[PDB]
């Protein structure tokens, strides 16, 4: 869209020659979109003499002279404007390593032998090292029968847990435990041979690329209207971004500045702080990646049941010999993976795997330019930049390509297209994935929105599409549908509305969506009444 | 606010037949801000034909035909634009259900027996169970008297704590002691009737809607000037928003289009990643509801003295027989909304309730539209939303209306006005109340601004109300006003200045406020000397 | 830079009187840049008349009347503007006061005499109070040699660990022994006399006054053409910002509005929701400040190894008596702060230190207006502010210096200038230091920017620059480089270019920076295999 359009007389103080040097130019503020990634439309400086070389119309120099190219002949100064896929990345801040899946090992020794203690040169389990330096409690732990547990369990069953499973009873064998060799065992912290580095995601970023392709005129061009034939032209690529928001052309006839963009509608993923957890090595695979809330974590691995656990948790932990084996060690990375799984089973959001802002696919964060420790997300909100030209011109006029269009599909599916039809109500989110078609000879731009929708229906913010005369285009990647109710609904409804270049509908549909009520995490029963 | 305004020739070129149209339109881009709920302003554009189909002028019919409708005379087109309450919505994603309050019961029994064994079928708390399966952990634990103990209450008193409060002594009942059995006691885990559900919030959205009212005229109009009387014409109403950021006229004579919000100076409040807690069921009532953060919390129910506290946390817990009652229990929703209760009462802002936001009213967060299960915020901050109306006219004038005003209150509140002069420094904050009149006969747009302040008070942001003729209107919620000293003061000044629309000062006033020195949090004394 | 430039009638409907006022205005719309210091360009309003009263032109009155001022005479109004320093500022929120280091002594008394009871009144370590109360849990604990730990030390050594490092042999002292008076030890909690008050920061919020110097005049003016002689005119400086975002002059010629910034391309630090680390007290020294993340922290004193770790963490650690000296009290402030100037020698960024975003230091943020009790942060991503400015006058031009430059200076160093020359990949971050100068004899704005990066090099966004006429300025704060690689690196490179106030190239040079390779937490090894 076109902000504004006029003339300004722009003079320069020349810094070392104190020379002022003015000179009117047309300048035009616009909006580069989002989704803008085709020239599907133009704007066409009207130029009052070609190749001029100061930009200065009319002509200086004699046309009869070789060395004099400016003609003084009218010819439009073509610009379009497209912008490149915008990313949001996060810089990484390496933390420390951690475990796929710390496991314990129990030993029941043969010989009743057991040896825990801080100062023990031979523990049963054997010391750590970290640089030649012993690892305090590295060591791990015993346990033993009790004087009551072996009681209980002779003359009858003891209904005390032990850790290890070990048979308390006098005649299981009598003659160690007469002589005080009671049943002994021993709790080793062994690691997993996968481990992971954790990487602090920092502040996000905004990266993209806006390419302004500037068609000089040369020479001019040689009741229904049709568009005139194109003049003999030389083409030119100029980029702008947050990196070098400023160019200018080679004739220097056209100027273009990045100004910077609008706010987005729809806040990026609350993701800074959170730990990024990446594969150790034995194209960039970020399948198995994961993000972490800090909570999930215990960073100097002194508390249990935490991404980090390590040696003093597992050895000093409450009644460490009347818990379950692997107490202590639960919500470790593998744990976490394993219940993302079964949520995306379930129809659900996953909660540390990263394919829970893209909706499903890997394939999407593979398309982004950054190294092999680089983290980013697709942006769907609009980020609307505001560009402007400043060019040697009479005139300007817009010159917009208007395509129909027709949605020839629209579909609410979960997450990971486990299921399309609908999602579980505010428990998980559905996916409007919509296929769209550009019925006309022209490459065109369009407006895809979601609205007049059934009761407690989130609103969905609307969407841009580029796409080339008579192709097929996708929503990529798909509309996040929510619903502000934990009721079952056989058909929620949303009109889906495809807008031209022009603002005009050329398709509408009505997409159906059923929800399953929210499935409640269920109460406890029974305990003291 | 006018930011550009021009012409401009915009042509389209068909998709299907190539033909070419150009129109030259008017193109003005303006701001439609937060709090412009009247319409105190109109565009009008100045169109040389009346009841024209293509929105050429001049007429292409004769009016001496009957079926033609365009005549060749003036009239405006006027445009006036307003915009609905602006709110931040965080989209819900259930994760658990949350106890009310956890409870401890402790049983004495008569008979001396205890049993808390995890193989234990029948102990004496019980077990609670989950879709028939036994929940681990869930049978409690018991406590006896220590053989040290039964001495020391015997030839004196027990200086160690006893969590049932046990008389260990031997006289206390001689028969059963002298036989083994010594007092004992069960520790069970209970839960309040009252249950809480847990919703993670996701990214804020911002949500509106701009209405454009547009008046076609359809024949004309019928020292010191005055506004002519409206020409016959046909209103109009159109609407923009993030959902549908396009619309245009009927006679598409007029088209309009969202380009997107300009940044906030004061961002959003932090809350993506809390948990919000939404009392389960037995208009929206917001009002029990609570938003936490996820440090607050025990997920897997292992951790003590947290939301989610459960069996395991409570059962094996280090040196449980010799804690308090209710050890382990602490830090439940009934306890943090309590601890908030008493804050509200000493002048200090909530951590935990939902109107930690508004300033004290759940009044505020009622007139969201939104389902039952839906949060958002009122934006206060500016966020100006850059609108392009694209016109066939000749050209266009701005008509503001500029009613004067009067400050007819100002004052500095605590937290849920628990009384007005004044607030606690740095602990906590005072909300600025202010009461404006529009003394004039129209409909105006006015500026309330905070400035020329006594030493470290915080800059407020400036506020847009939009005030009906002869009317009195109030800032809500209120303005925030922080001060960066810790000192007791008895008045801290402000100018509160009130603008007319065109940027004049109508009124100004002086708002004083105290406050209270910070009351910190009281060392302990003694100890190891 | 000029968005829009343009004419608009703008109307003005009384609201007392109804009486219509309208006037043609010049209405531009530009951006005031971040760091737009100098008054490098100017805005040159034609007026056909001079000293109006009412802002119109031609005079109403006689020249020849010594009671009227206006002169039909041209003459320029010049405008410039200027933007303060940037500063995100973020509101404090006293929750409670963390000691620096708690510390434990430990006591071996000589007569054998431990008494940790929680009903003892007079025990060992002795109590603490807060208003006269006794504090629950705060008289420690006590240990004593365990019978097994006797006869291991007497017959040989025990393996075994004692917090206190008792000698537990026989023969160290057999006649207390004997009678039952076995080697004891008191654990008090002790606190260091440096305390910190930990406040709750708030939402950023973006601080800046924008400066407009109005010069009105009052007489006209007294191949290479130069700038006319300044005509006779009076200054006026008006100022606009996020508190009073209206302005007006005095002649009413010129009325400015602050519309909004457009969003930033690299968001601000996610520091909201963190614990801002004051010094209790015994210019605003932050030297010692922390800003720290919730997870490092134990409001209600119950965990260990936290800040804010209290009395019943301490009391009742599992296995405590087996633990060593200070367990429970690690990651403490003075631990955290040690570790962070640990951090700093090794070139890396501290985690808890709030230097940590300004690049090493503590004199950026001094330069800050607040009070003693706020913190703000320079931004250095642009923030990009429209202004709207509407002029009674016949048109406008813009006069922009253009001095030459010429770059000086540039290196990558480390955090706080360990080392120039580059930094450790992935796990530590680089700062581009950049020297210029102004080679011109004019006022005037630059773009410094780094692109064309060799592999694996992080975008960075541009920065503006307004450098006096032949002075040298420098990036304060620096810029922030990070590499997308864990590998060590002799020479990565960057094009850093230094553009003028046209757009144009005026310096370019090549910066080579090295990487070390990232230095990964090191993997136990052992254990039981
Ligand atoms: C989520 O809900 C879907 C639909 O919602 C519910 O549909 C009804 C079952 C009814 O209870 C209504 O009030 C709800 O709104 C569930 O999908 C339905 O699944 C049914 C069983 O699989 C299916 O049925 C028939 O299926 C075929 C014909 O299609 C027959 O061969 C068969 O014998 C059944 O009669 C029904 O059509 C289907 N409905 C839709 C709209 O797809 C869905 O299973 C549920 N998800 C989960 C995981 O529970
Ligand atoms: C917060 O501070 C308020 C005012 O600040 C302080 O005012 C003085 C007490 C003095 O110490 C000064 O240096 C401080 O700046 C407190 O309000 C004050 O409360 C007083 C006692 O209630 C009150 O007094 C008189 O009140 C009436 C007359 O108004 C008499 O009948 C009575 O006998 C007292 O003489 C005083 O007027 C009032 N001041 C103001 C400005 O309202 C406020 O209590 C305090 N808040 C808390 C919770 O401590
Ligand atoms: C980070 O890396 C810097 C350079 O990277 C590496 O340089 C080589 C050592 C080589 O391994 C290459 O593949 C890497 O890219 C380290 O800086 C280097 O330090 C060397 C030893 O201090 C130094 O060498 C010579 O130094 C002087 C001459 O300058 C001689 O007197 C001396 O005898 C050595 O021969 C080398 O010049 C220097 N390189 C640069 C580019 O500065 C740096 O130490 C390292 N940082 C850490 C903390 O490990
Ligand atoms: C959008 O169009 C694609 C085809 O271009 C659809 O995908 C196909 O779906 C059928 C039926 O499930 C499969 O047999 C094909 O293998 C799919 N092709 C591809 C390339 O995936 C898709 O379902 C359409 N989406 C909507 C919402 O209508
Ligand atoms: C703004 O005006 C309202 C009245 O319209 C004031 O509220 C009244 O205050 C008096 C005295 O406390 C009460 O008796 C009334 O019941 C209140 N009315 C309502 C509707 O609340 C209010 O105090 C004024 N605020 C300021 C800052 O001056
Ligand atoms: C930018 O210029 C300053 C000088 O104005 C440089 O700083 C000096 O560096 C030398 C050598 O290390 C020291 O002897 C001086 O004491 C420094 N002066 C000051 C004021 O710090 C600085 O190194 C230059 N930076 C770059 C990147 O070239
Ligand atoms: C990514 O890594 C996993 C590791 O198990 C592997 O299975 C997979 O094939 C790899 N490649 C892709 C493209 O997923
Ligand atoms: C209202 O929504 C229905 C579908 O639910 C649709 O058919 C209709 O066209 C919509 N009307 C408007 C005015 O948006
Ligand atoms: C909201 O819920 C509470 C629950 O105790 C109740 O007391 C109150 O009356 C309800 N309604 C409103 C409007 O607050
Ligand atoms: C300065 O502040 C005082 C009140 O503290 C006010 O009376 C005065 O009008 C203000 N002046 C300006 C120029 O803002
Ligand atoms: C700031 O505080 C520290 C406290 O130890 C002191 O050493 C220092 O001199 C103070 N002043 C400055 C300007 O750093
Ligand atoms: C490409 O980068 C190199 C330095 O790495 C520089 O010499 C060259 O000028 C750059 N070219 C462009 C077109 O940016």
């Amino acid at each position: 869209e076109v902000i504004a359009s006029g003339r300004l007389e722009k003079c320069v103080v020349d810094g070392v020659t104190e020379e002022l040097d003015c000179q009117e130019k047309v300048v035009v503020t616009l909006t580069v979109g989002n989704g803008q990634s085709l020239q599907t439309e133009a704007l066409e400086f009207s130029l009052s003499c070609l190749n001029s070389p100061d930009g200065r119309c009319p002509c200086s120099c004699s046309a009869a002279d070789p060395t004099c190219a400016c003609r003084d002949l009218a010819a439009p100064l073509r610009v379009s404007l497209t912008k490149s896929p915008l990313w949001a990345s996060y810089p990484l801040q390496y933390l420390s390593s951690f475990n796929w899946k710390p496991l314990e090992v129990i030993l029941r020794p043969s010989n009743k032998v057991c040896k825990d203690g801080d100062w023990e040169d031979s523990p049963t389990c054997g010391w750590f090292s970290q640089g030649g330096v012993r690892v305090a409690d590295s060591q791990g732990f015993c346990c033993e029968c009790s004087s009551s547990q072996v009681w209980d369990d002779t003359f009858g069953s003891s209904k005390e847990r032990t850790r290890a499973n070990l048979d308390c009873d006098f005649w299981s064998d009598p003659l160690d435990i007469l002589i005080g060799r009671k049943p002994v065992s021993a709790h080793c912290l062994t690691f997993d041979p996968q481990w992971y580095s954790g990487y602090e995601l920092g502040a996000a970023s905004l990266q993209f690329e806006i390419a302004i392709t500037v068609e000089v005129p040369t020479a001019p061009s040689p009741a229904p209207q049709f568009l005139s034939p194109p003049a003999p032209s030389t083409r030119e690529v100029l980029h702008l971004g947050p990196s070098v928001p400023l160019a200018s052309s080679a004739s220097r006839l056209l100027s273009a500045k990045l100004l910077g963009d609008l706010a987005m509608y729809t806040q990026l993923p609350a993701i800074s702080n959170q730990v990024l957890m990446v594969p150790q090595p034995p194209a960039t695979n970020r399948s198995a990646w994961m993000l972490l809330d800090k909570t999930m974590l215990s960073m100097d691995g002194l508390a249990c049941d935490k991404v980090g656990t390590g040696f003093s948790a597992f050895r000093y932990q409450p009644s460490g010999c009347g818990r379950a084996p692997q107490a202590c060690l639960s919500g470790q990375l593998k744990d976490l993976w394993e219940a993302d799984l079964a949520r995306i089973a379930d129809g659900r959001v996953p909660l540390y795997m990263i394919t829970r802002f893209t909706g499903g696919s890997d394939t999407t964060l593979q398309s982004f330019s950054g190294g092999p420790l680089s983290f980013a997300l697709p942006v769907t909100s609009h980020s609307q930049s505001l560009v402007t030209l400043s060019v040697a011109a009479d005139g300007v006029r817009l010159v917009t390509n208007r395509s129909p269009g027709k949605i020839t599909g629209a579909a609410v599916c979960r997450f990971a297209g486990t299921s399309c039809g609908g999602f579980e109500a505010v428990a998980a989110r559905g996916y409007i994935y919509v296929n769209i078609t550009n019925t006309g000879r022209l490459d065109s731009d369009y407006t895809l929105t979601v609205s007049n929708c059934s009761s407690n229906v989130r609103p969905i913010e609307a969407r841009t599409l580029a796409v080339r005369a008579g192709s097929a285009a996708s929503l990529d990647p798909p509309m996040e549908l929510y619903v502000e109710d934990q009721a079952a609904a056989a058909a929620r409804t949303c009109t889906v509305s495809l807008y031209d270049s022009v603002g005009a509908v050329t398709d509408s549909l009505t997409l159906s969506f059923y929800t399953n009520a929210t499935q409640l995490v269920v109460k406890p029963s029974g305990g003291y009444n």
